[PDB]
């Protein structure tokens, strides 16, 4: 066994916690919360995964570190008992990460790449959500028979090049900052077009005037049409919004400066309805009709604190795929202490630097643009990048579609090694595979119960089931470190210096209240399945 | 044991079928879906509780017929593998049937008896969801640690009183078909507002006209300073819909007519926020000011031809519950069958029957007025009404109050029964109870299962709940009936004349396609798990 930390340990844990949410909507989240508050959801998030990986590491400095996995390495030092239930919910975790990973190339592919390549459109005049969902559902089910296709035969051919999907995510992440760095010097033109506070959206209407010249005659522009319903500029059936206010462009990206790092400072929650609005500007108040409401930025769902936290905390999930190589490490009681706390360490530095930049650079209606509709349909992660906004949405749909096929080949083992292990014996025939060992029948497993998230359709709504499971998987590893010290049972004596019973009883309590902040409905039900089966046993 | 068809088995059927969907939930779903679709979905969800009790009258005519419950005659005619699947889907049911039952009390308490005894306002402009929601879960809490410690302390006196409830039901239907009969001569007068095609909200303000008269002077009334926000009548602020349309009363209830049953025949399903319109008036199109979307009764929920499915079927339930009383019956092969038959006949009877008297006698914009906003908050069953409206509100008050009572009196003998019986040790510790019998664990149980349900805080949202799980019991039941027959098992010779396989296999096919038309998600997830507990065994 010949591996090192760097390749061993920290370059898969590197691999599996950056994502799609630092692409699609840590930007939202930023122009959603405010600064303070983002950095405080990061701090949060980042410290159940610190202490979890403190405990980690109790695991990893005790006893053998046997071969193959992190479920053998709990099932051996911690009793089947305990890992069975990690494993279960480290499987469960995975098998949605998948569907979330396919829900974020399905909407980079139909929102930034391929616009006309929609099957379901948005008839009537209003929801233009039941059209969106209905069109991520087909498009789920194609890319997951696909990836799964792929998996069931060419598993050498993914294992090959799974490096090029790390150097996908590091290449556009240095544009993000090599871009944000000129923008002290050289900002980059996105015209954002106002009226009033209120933003609207530029991909409808040509140019941002109320009236315009032609033939050295003034002549009512594209935007007059859809507000008034008439090309004459003397009528009395406009709305009463537009008439007393004046339309005017601001910079879109300003640049870094303190004054724009000043103003994205605090938080702006919208319900959902509500139109994305500035604070600096002078609007008169006027009602305006319901016909014009499709002319405005919307805010596509409510947001609050607890919606955030539970969105952004499968960006830092990725901490057991680092002992997957437990074997073919040559001091395996060395190189994973090491590698997952300087892997959590290093993609936190990377999320609060993010969020500063982004505070700081783009101006909090563009951020506050889901789907970037305030700048031509355009990602407002993509506008900051140096050479062009393409480098990040071709880097950001390669990554999304590798880490969907790691996650199908990931789960898959660990179910065949669960099943294999004769410990619950329900499984048995999902330990049935290929004469190389591959599995067949639990990779139908995980087919099913990721088409079950696919079917959800939605980013938002399918990252705090994510959030529900991995919290508690966090939370039964914090539970078993700290029982097996607090009962002083044998073959416990874990070598790790900076390892105490009381930072795993700190990260359980954490890896808890997470749990009721992400969603508060199915924690309580989950609380119940286990208070049950404990008095049962 | 003396007792005959009439108390032993036809009146405790009745008693469980009729409830709080009748008096809440049915002049909504024929305003909203028509007369012909009405009938549409009372015919389907009547063929399946039909054909599952010609099923369990073949339970029935087997054998012995052991004493005590449903849940042992088909633990003891049909195995112990579809009989723990039949009892816990129907405890299920059960437990979730007491929230609906609560629910349904609380939105009577809230939105017809006492309005102002409510403690989460809407603030603001929008949003009066979120305190009906914020005010459901508080009084659910209340009202079910009332009705769980009364059921722990006072079960003879819940006994006792238990055809009281019954006569609430049976006196508040025939004040609907007597007033319902009256209304061919002398119609009542409940005037409703309009505005065009749009339907508004008369609680809000004083007179329906446009202008009036105070000191031979002709001034704006209060519907005009809702609309134009000054009391000046030459001002051009007003909203162009105001200004073109003209203001008009009609009679909410026009009486029972041919010319009325001819309007309401056909389907108007409405998205979310769309406003209730008529058909045969004049109206001028226009604009509409997004400030004045309050001034009208706006549809709560989207509405479709599934979503009315999933919520009239828990008015058909309640099959099982007629054969409780099976020890204390004298013969109850005979009257089990005649009992169960007969009164779900007579239920499916006055179901038609109402659907046709609401169809012919209320006007359809006031059918879809779920919360009665059209008419001065009343009852749209209440308007109907011979003697007064507050008849039929106390009346389905105290059934709905009593029907949760004695659904959480039977659900915790359920899982007493099943725990005793050993076939699940799981639940073993659920089987202990008082020296009297009544259960002490199954009591709480049943109270936390059905707090998760008050929880969801809504009628329309729990029912499809309580859909999916009677239709898997029904679905099981007559998969137990024709597996026995196909596969020729000894001990099961049914002596019923009207039984046959067909009619069994006919019952699982609606009752599986019911299944998939009330939730068609949650239907997908059950039938991974049960075609997984095939793979196991
Ligand atoms: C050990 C062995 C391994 C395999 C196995 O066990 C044995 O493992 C277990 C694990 C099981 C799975 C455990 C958990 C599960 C999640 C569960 O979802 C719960 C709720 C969510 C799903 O929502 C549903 O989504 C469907 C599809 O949309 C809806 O159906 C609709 O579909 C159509 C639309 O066209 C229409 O008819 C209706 O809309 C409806 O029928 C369902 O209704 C819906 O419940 C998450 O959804 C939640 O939805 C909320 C919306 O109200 C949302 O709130 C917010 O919504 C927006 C944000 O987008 C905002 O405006 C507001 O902020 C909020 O309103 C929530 O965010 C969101 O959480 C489904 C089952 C599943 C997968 C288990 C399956 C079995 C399982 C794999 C077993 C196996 C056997
Ligand atoms: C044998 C032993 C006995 C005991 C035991 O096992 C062992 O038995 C089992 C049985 C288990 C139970 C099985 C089933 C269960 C139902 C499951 O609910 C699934 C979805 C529904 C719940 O929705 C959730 O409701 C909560 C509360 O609202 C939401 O949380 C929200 O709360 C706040 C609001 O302030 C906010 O933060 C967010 O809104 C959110 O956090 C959840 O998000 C939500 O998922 C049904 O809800 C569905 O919601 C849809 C809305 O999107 C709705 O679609 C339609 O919505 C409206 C209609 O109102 C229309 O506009 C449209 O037509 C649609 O959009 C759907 O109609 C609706 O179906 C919960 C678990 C439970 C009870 C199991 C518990 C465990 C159990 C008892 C075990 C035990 C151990
Ligand atoms: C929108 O912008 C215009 C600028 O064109 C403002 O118009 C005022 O115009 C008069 C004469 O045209 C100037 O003397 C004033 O100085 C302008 N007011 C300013 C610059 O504040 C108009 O008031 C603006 N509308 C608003 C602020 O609601
Ligand atoms: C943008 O402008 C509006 C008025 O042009 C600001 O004023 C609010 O308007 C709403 C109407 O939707 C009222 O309900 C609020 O009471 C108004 N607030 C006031 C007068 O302080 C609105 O605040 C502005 N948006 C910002 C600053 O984000
Ligand atoms: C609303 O109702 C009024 C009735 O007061 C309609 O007014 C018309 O008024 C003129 C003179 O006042 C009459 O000669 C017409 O016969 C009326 N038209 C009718 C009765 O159709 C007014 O047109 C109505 N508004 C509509 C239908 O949009
Ligand atoms: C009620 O009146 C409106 C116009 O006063 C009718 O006309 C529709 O108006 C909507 C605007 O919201 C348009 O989108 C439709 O195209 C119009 N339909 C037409 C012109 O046929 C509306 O149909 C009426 N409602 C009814 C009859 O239920
Ligand atoms: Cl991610
Ligand atoms: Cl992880
Ligand atoms: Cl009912
Ligand atoms: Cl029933
Ligand atoms: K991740
Ligand atoms: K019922």
């Amino acid at each position: 066994p010949s591996m090192g930390t760097l390749m061993g340990v920290y370059l898969p844990c590197l691999q599996n916690i950056f994502g799609v949410i630092l692409f699609l909507r840590l930007t939202w989240m930023v122009g959603t919360a405010g600064v303070l508050q983002a950095l405080l959801i990061v701090l949060i998030c980042c410290c159940c995964t610190l202490l979890t990986a403190i405990s980690m590491s109790a695991i990893a400095t005790n006893g053998v570190v046997p071969a193959g996995g992190s479920y053998f390495m709990i099932s051996r030092s911690l009793g089947p008992e305990f890992g069975g239930a990690v494993g279960l919910c480290f499987y469960l975790g995975t098998t949605f990460a998948a569907a979330m990973y396919i829900l974020g190339a399905i909407e980079i592919l139909l929102t930034y790449i391929a616009p006309p390549a929609a099957i379901f459109y948005p008839s009537g005049a209003h929801d233009t959500s039941n059209a969106t969902l209905n069109n991520m559902r087909v498009y789920g089910t194609i890319f997951l028979t696909f990836m799964t296709l792929v998996v069931f035969v060419g598993v050498k051919y993914v294992n090959k090049f799974a490096s090029l999907f790390l150097a996908c995510v590091i290449i556009s992440i240095l544009s993000i900052y090599a871009g944000g760095i000129k923008s002290i010097f050289d900002p980059p033109v996105f015209p954002v077009c106002m009226l009033g506070n209120r933003t609207l959206s530029r991909d409808q209407f040509d140019i941002c005037a109320k009236t315009a010249v032609v033939d050295n005659e003034t002549v009512a522009t594209q935007l007059w049409s859809f507000f008034c319903h008439s090309p004459n500029l003397t009528t009395d059936s406009c709305d009463p919004y537009f008439m007393l206010n004046n339309v005017t462009e601001i910079p879109g990206i300003p640049g870094a400066a303190a004054g724009v790092l000043q103003e994205n400072l605090w938080s702006a929650y919208l319900e959902k309805g509500d139109i994305v609005e500035k604070h600096g500007l002078p609007s008169a108040d006027a009602p305006s009709l319901k016909e014009s409401l499709p002319l405005y930025v919307v805010a596509d769902i409510a947001t609050s604190f607890t919606v955030l936290v539970g969105i952004f905390f499968p960006s830092v999930t990725g901490i057991m795929a680092g002992s997957n190589r437990s074997g073919d490490l040559r001091d395996a009681q060395k190189s994973i202490p090491v590698g997952t706390i300087l892997a959590i360490i290093t993609t936190s530095l990377v999320y609060f630097s993010s969020v500063v930049l982004f505070g700081a650079c783009i101006e909090g209606v563009v951020l506050r643009d889901k789907y970037g509709d305030g700048v031509s349909r355009n990602l407002v992660v993509g506008t900051l990048a140096w050479p062009s906004p393409w480098v990040i949405v071709i880097g950001s749909f390669f990554s999304t579609c590798g880490a969907g096929l790691q996650s199908l080949t990931g789960a898959p083992r660990l179910l065949q090694a669960i099943a294999k292990d004769n410990i619950i014996p329900f499984l048995r025939v999902f330990g049935h595979g290929k004469v190389n060992g591959e599995p067949t029948w639990a990779l139908l497993l995980t087919a099913l119960i990721a088409e079950l998230g696919i079917l959800i359709a939605s980013l938002d709504m399918v990252a705090p089931i994510l959030s529900m499971f991995f919290l508690m998987c966090y939370l039964f590893v914090n539970l078993a470190c700290a029982v097996q010290t607090l009962l002083r049972t044998p073959n416990w004596r874990p070598r790790f210096k900076y390892y105490h019973w009381a930072l795993s009883f700190l990260g359980m309590s954490l890896c808890l209240a997470l749990m009721f902040v992400s969603s508060w409905y199915y924690a309580l039900v989950a609380m119940l399945i286990a208070g049950m089966i404990y008095k049962y046993i």
